[PDB]
Parts: structure tokens; sequence; C-alpha cells
């Protein structure tokens, strides 16, 4: 016998796929579907680092109404609905030139 649960957390941060939304701080965020899709797949990888493009390549790779992937701006929204710091999230953003890494803790050595 066996039974999964589908929420992955991190910090204050529960996403979910057992529901296809996130909560954070017991408080409900509720991401849009493209930013919990991104969201999810960079803390489904989380630990190992997501080169921006091709994360929104896996789930979208589209426009919208010509939004131009506006990519760091959009996770420096994640980064409020994720409860994290003012100019950058300590979740996500670049790690040193690469993508969005989302850390599961933001110090290894």
């Amino acid at each position: 016998e066996d039974e999964v649960a589908q929420r992955i957390e991190f910090d204050d941060l529960v996403i979910d796929n057992g529901g296809r939304s996130v909560t954070l701080n017991g408080e409900l965020v509720d991401f849009t579907s493209a930013e919990y899709d991104l969201l999810w797949l960079l803390a489904s990888n989380a630990g190992r680092i997501l080169s921006r493009e091709d994360i929104f390549e896996r789930l979208r790779g589209i426009e919208y109404d010509g939004q131009d992937r506006s990519i760091d701006v959009r996770i420096s929204r994640i980064r409020p609905k994720i409860g994290d710091d003012p100019e950058n999230p300590k979740r996500i953003k670049t790690v040193r030139s690469k993508g969005y890494l989302f850390v599961k803790e933001t110090n290894g050595l």
C-alpha cells in the first residue's frame, strides 16, 4: 500500500498539485495558472538551478498580448507572494548568473 499528498513545502510556502494552487503563511496565496506552473516547476526541481527560459518553455513559451517575457519582475511578484525579501527573493532569483534556482535553504557552505 502507498499514498502521496502532492503538497510541496519550502519555508512558510506550500505548493499544491493535489489542488493545482498554493498556500503561504497558512493564508492561501492562490498564484495565477502560469505563475503557479513556473513556481511548481522550480519548487519541484528545488535545489537544482533552472535557466529562466527552460522553465517558461516547459509551461508556456508564449508572448501573451505583448508582455515581452518580463520574467525577473514576475519572479519579483512571486517574491512577495512567497513571503520573500524586498529587492530579490532568497527563494529564487539567478543564484549566480544562471536562472531561477528555487532553494530549499539559501546557503550550502
